[PDB]
């Protein structure tokens, strides 16, 4: 029902658009990207190495990007404050360029007529939300919000179930993550982050990530009780969270499995999945869950110290959550 | 000094051979592999996708494999008990086929004339040793021993320094490991381990490993205090250990760095390395250390709960340790 | 309509099965494979790293593999002559193990009750067929036939159109091919073909192939006028043919494009595809065509000397052709 | 003996520097690059995912980059005309940024005191040279020249031998090429060349290249007789040329092997290599040849139509040729 504008037609921008058209929860009416012109957008949206060809029609007609017969107004503005979102009917704007993540920068979309902005990435100051964890805390006074990161969306739902049932005293996370657009094909310049400049296809690359610490923001009781790091590995998509945590209350591995499965079939259905199958990363290709607990992969040392594994299609799950968040925001109008 | 025979001229078999001829600490005099004839061995030893062309000379001459002018007797037996090690003068036999890891199966080499057998992998019952951690425990009454696994050789040295200084109350390990010969190029049969049959190039594959629990064998005080699992990723070589542990005594990260660096420059020099550089996996290709602590990659939640990272060339480091172990055994004869 | 048995539940065996159910052209009633028991077959068929999770249902029940509610009888015989195909009612058998490609070896299935056998690979003596090129040459006297190779199925349709219209004087083909089950994850034993044993993830590997010369089997006028070779590269699926040929009747590139496009919309529809889009290999993942002409990738030096490019999903296209061939055979009974 | 400056410390810039320091042919005295500060240069030079760690010494000292005890002046100018090469003592300047390939743009280095400029890439108007093919045509009146491309440096030597001996009527080339810095890790923007923006790890990507046509420049008699294209594949380094050509005079494949072997042992030694071994791409990692003929990989259809295969480390071979060219230029001062 709510009309949406998308700033940045990258992996997230394009997949959020796909999710929107596939679920029908929101209607994309405008897209802005100064580097990708209309004809090129058709091509980028139609063919996707990771998620396959688009199911439907996508064409350029009279200057509009038409997807399944729905005309989308296209903008090519480098400065957010200059995008005429209002004229195009875009009430909500998905900020997915990665360069306007602060309240001040993301707020520029409001100058163009947009009513609310959803940053598809962590924000230093904008309120962060995670579907299934604290999205109910959202309220109409918030005009600029964040949907956190893919990794936080994977860890948070799992951590909530674990903390709620056994209490997390402290935890350390490692995410074995697929390569992303910020990486390089061969050893190249990355002045601010040297390891990230090394060839992505040749290396296992350690990288910092505030995704675990961020959980404390969506689950206040866990603030200061979690942190971790990441390892970028040579796969194009799908990542996995490895959470090592200490529990305050005794928890046999089978008890953990029971509560997680119960959560996946109830309140967290569609967000937190559960499996006992002998899965591998590709099995989650295009899987829309934010997190899928892998029962057989985890291992416990004792009743108070365990390692829990959860899979996440870092592109598809997150993109669907952005749409879900906007759908929820719309119901609160 | 001690004359050695190699059973299974594979990644470890060939690299152990390369390591032996480089240091000259032991003399390879015989090799057995029914799946690689003499002329084929020349080619397999001469060219290596991972470690480059052999630096010396290798040729087939008078029915022997000649490396740097040293003739090696070649056997082609599937049955270990049928190998005439004695006639070839092989005193120690490196059992690197991966299919004769028990005392009973590995002991077959003794029937052929060998005096001792070193299993290049963990064993269900053969005494396990890790250079720099418990190799001094070895004695002449042991005719069949194990050099553990690559992963245990990476974790044990680090765990030793951490435990000796701060005391490890409990720890959970994850190793992001390069693919190996047991994996498949595309989804194929692996009846005993379903996940391992899935395409190695396309997937992050969780796998069980007793490497962490095994540390309890080489470091008795840590028995039952460590365990973990592995993730196989799409890289041809070099792996990394991710140890999440709770310490008894307060250990600020800088103090952890200090003690590990001190150990690397002293009693564990050559076994445990230390670096503060912004390294990635490829920086350790052909690195002979058993474990190299990555100061910048690790992260601490507090003074008693930290995640430690250590790199290891799973093929090269381990192969050099097999040679070091035999050299130590020889010194006690 | 015709009831089919599948010997060898591998990439081709499983995808032929998937194709049979998805297309519904033939009915799979039996499967034989000594290295994959019933429960494992459910897993291998349900999850696929390359083509995604099966969209229907698959379960084990009372010793049967039930796909979309259809019970499949399961055999576990290593000896083809011992498989009781008749017990299951299987009339045609798809021989896809890769080890019974001769008439004598493939014919073993007739002893168990099967009526005809289709070898999913080239055969030294079994008549070979390529859908769209010479499948009409099949007749009821042939009880054992071959569906050629994936590469021949890609080149033959294209060669047919080019020869029919311009006449091929001579041609040399190179196929840049995805890795297959015959390759190794790391440098390993491959006594008959040394290059094939080298690490598949690390290398571009030259390989011989009789696929181009084999076009003559199905297009006799091209006997002695074609041959080529292959390069195996680090991709899990989808390959490409690169045909460099000299024409008898000079033709502008646009005219070549015209006749190929015409063919793709006519008699060769579904077999020979045509595209002018800026495609890459992934765009053909799960594409059922035997060959798809890439108009923009090819290049002509002049009107009589050109390089033509055609894509093929080596797993999916071929598997669908096997089903198409059996449907055609059934119509001739 | 000649003092050299390097503009652009990328793959080629850094590798040309490595080659310069291990031949004494030339001495690097200055380097310019605005996107890589001094401390970062130390890191990028000392570690290399493809060619391993630098085995000599490298450190930042007193504002200069010191390699093997030799101080190098470091500049950070974005405008070539502003670099003070003259005062730094740089007589020749290697232009390896890839953005100043024309006579006009490359000449900017002359304004700063440089005497001659060697463009490490094809130039639209600067005279191009290929060592072993037409470098004897260079003379000291030329202040700005081009060393062509890696691909042209691979094809030219081979084409010369084939043409000189049998005469090339016409030919079409395909190069299966490793990924480069211009590619993307995941589907991203490449507005000018859409296929090049597609994920480099996931795809075989067809791409245009004028390397074959350029051979007609270094070998005038082949002007307009050669052209071709490329396929980018998921490997980090080492590429291969696939030349399909028509010969004027008859030539059995063994005759071709004979003349290529002869050329490699004489006039083209070190430039054109020859092998009959069962090699794969990795065997050419860090190989300094411009082209290595693979006897066993090629195939002939008849005495006048053949497919010839030649390997080339696109980074290492070329970088060494740049140094060899400057050494030649110096001998002609
Ligand atoms: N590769 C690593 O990173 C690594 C590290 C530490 C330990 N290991 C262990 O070392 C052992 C070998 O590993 P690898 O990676 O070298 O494997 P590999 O497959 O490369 O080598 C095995 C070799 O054994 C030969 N072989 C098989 N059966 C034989 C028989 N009956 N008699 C004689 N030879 C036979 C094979 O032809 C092959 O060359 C395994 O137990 C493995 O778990 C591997
Ligand atoms: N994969 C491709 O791209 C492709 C394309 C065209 C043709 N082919 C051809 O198809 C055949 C199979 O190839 P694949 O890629 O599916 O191989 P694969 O290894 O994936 O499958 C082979 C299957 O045969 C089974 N098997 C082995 N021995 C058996 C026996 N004695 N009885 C019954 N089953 C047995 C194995 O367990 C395995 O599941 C080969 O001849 C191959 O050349 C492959
Ligand atoms: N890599 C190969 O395989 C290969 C082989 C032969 C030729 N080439 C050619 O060599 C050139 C460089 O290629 P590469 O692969 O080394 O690329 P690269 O991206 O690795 O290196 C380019 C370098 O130029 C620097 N740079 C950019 N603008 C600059 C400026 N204005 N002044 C100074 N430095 C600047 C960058 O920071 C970077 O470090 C290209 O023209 C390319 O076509 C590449």
């Amino acid at each position: 029902k709510v009309k949406v504008g998308v700033n940045g037609f990258g992996r997230i921008g394009r997949l959020v658009t796909r999710a929107a058209f596939n679920s029908g929860k929101v209607d994309i009416v405008a897209i802005n990207d100064p580097f990708i012109d209309l004809n090129y957008m058709v091509y980028m949206f139609q063919y996707d190495s990771t998620h396959g060809k688009f199911h439907g029609t996508v064409k350029a007609e009279n200057g509009k990007l038409v997807i399944n017969g729905n005309p989308i107004t296209i903008f090519q503005e480098r400065d957010p404050s200059k995008i005429k979102w209002g004229d195009a009917g875009a009430e909500y704007v998905v900020e997915s360029t990665g360069v306007f993540t602060t309240m001040e920068k993301a707020g520029a979309h409001l100058q163009g007529g947009a009513k609310r902005v959803i940053i598809s990435a962590p924000s230093a100051d904008a309120p962060m939300f995670v579907m299934g964890v604290n999205h109910e805390k959202y309220d109409n006074s918030l005009k600029i919000i964040s949907n956190a990161s893919c990794t936080t969306n994977c860890l948070a739902p799992l951590a909530k179930v674990i903390h709620d049932n056994f209490g997390i005293v402290e935890g350390l996370m490692t995410t074995v993550h697929a390569i992303t657009a910020t990486q390089k094909t061969v050893d190249g310049p990355s002045g601010k982050l040297w390891r990230d400049g090394r060839g992505a296809l040749q290396n296992i690359i350690p990288a910092s990530t505030g995704a675990a610490k961020a959980v404390g923001k969506v689950i206040p009781e866990l603030n200061g009780k979690l942190t971790g790091m990441a390892f970028r590995v040579p796969t194009a998509n799908v990542s996995v969270v490895d959470l090592t945590c200490r529990l305050e209350k005794p928890a046999k591995y089978d008890d953990i499995k029971k509560v997680v499965k119960q959560a996946s079939e109830g309140p967290l259905k569609g967000i937190l999945g559960y499996t006992e199958h002998q899965v591998v990363s590709s099995d989650f290709n295009s899987d829309t869950h934010s997190s899928t607990f892998d029962a057989g992969a985890g291992i416990a040392l004792n009743d108070h110290f365990v390692k829990l594994i959860s899979w996440y299609d870092n592109e598809f799950g997150y993109s669907n959550r952005v749409v879900d968040l906007m759908a929820h925001m719309a119901s609160k109008e």
